[PDB]
């Protein structure tokens, strides 16, 4: 059932495109079939986006951002520092790049204090820790299922696929990696996933939702572990709503 299927990850999405750009994504948000997670901006937008969401009557849209983005350079006070400003502008979450050219350099230590460091500046403020390893540029297997592995280790409470911003984003198969070791480590009920790209029509997220289902059972996959972004995929979404 698409229909189905379309609903359910339009209330999965975290919504990414100047203040009349923050604006308009805001009001995207809230469409015409319900509202979307999240919208996902830099940290420097949250404060607007907040006003803006508050001033539309949806402040149950989270406000999400990106630090150590794109990068994911192996420097955790630039991080940290990061995150802890994203926190105090008011972020509901955080989504952090993992040092995954450190990792495919053999240190796993630095992406574990990386993500710990975060996490614990996040968990102190009710923040939620999405961890972005970058499957496209780890591209192997087993360094896709260590960078998920060490996130969920340092306190992940979501591992994401993919900044949007390099060739490769998310697949069907690295999505599946990455929740086999949700799986695998035990972790369902505290650790997410988010695909990110890879995901432009409504026929991709369904599939997307049924690897989740056949690994989890359906009632699995609502907000606090399940989000979509792409471009496109909202327009697609709602199309096969019939908006
Ligand atoms: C995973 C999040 C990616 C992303 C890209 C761009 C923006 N932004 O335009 O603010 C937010 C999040």
């Amino acid at each position: 059932d698409l229909k189905a299927s379309s609903l359910r990850a339009l209330k999965l999405m975290d919504l990414s495109t100047t203040d009349e750009k923050v604006i308009a994504l805001c009001h995207q948000a809230k469409t015409p079939v319900g509202n979307t997670a999240a919208i996902s901006v830099y940290p420097r937008s949250i404060p607007i986006a907040r006003k803006t969401l508050k001033e539309q009557g949806t402040p149950e849209i989270r406000i999400a951002t990106v630090t150590n983005f794109p990068h994911g350079n192996d420097d955790i006070e630039i991080a940290l520092a990061e995150t802890r400003a994203a926190i105090a502008y008011g972020a509901d979450e955080v989504d952090v790049v993992f040092p995954y050219r450190a990792l495919m350099a053999g240190n796993e230590q630095v992406g574990f204090d990386l993500v710990k460091a975060c996490k614990e500046a996040c968990a102190a403020a009710n923040v939620l820790l999405k961890v972005i390893i970058e499957t496209g540029e780890l591209k192997d297997e087993a360094l896709i299922r260590k960078a998920s592995e060490i996130s969920i280790k340092a306190g992940a409470d979501f591992i994401k696929t993919s900044t949007g911003r390099v060739a490769v984003n998310a697949t069907p198969e690295s999505a599946r990696i990455m929740m086999e070791v949700i799986r695998d480590m035990g972790v369902e009920k505290s650790v997410g996933f988010k695909v990110t790209g890879g995901v432009s029509t409504a026929e991709d997220a369904q599939k997307y939702l049924a690897i989740a289902d056949e690994l989890f059972g359906a009632d699995w996959a609502d907000a606090r572990h399940y989000r979509f972004s792409a471009s496109g995929l909202l327009a697609s979404l709602l199309k096969a709503l019939g908006h």
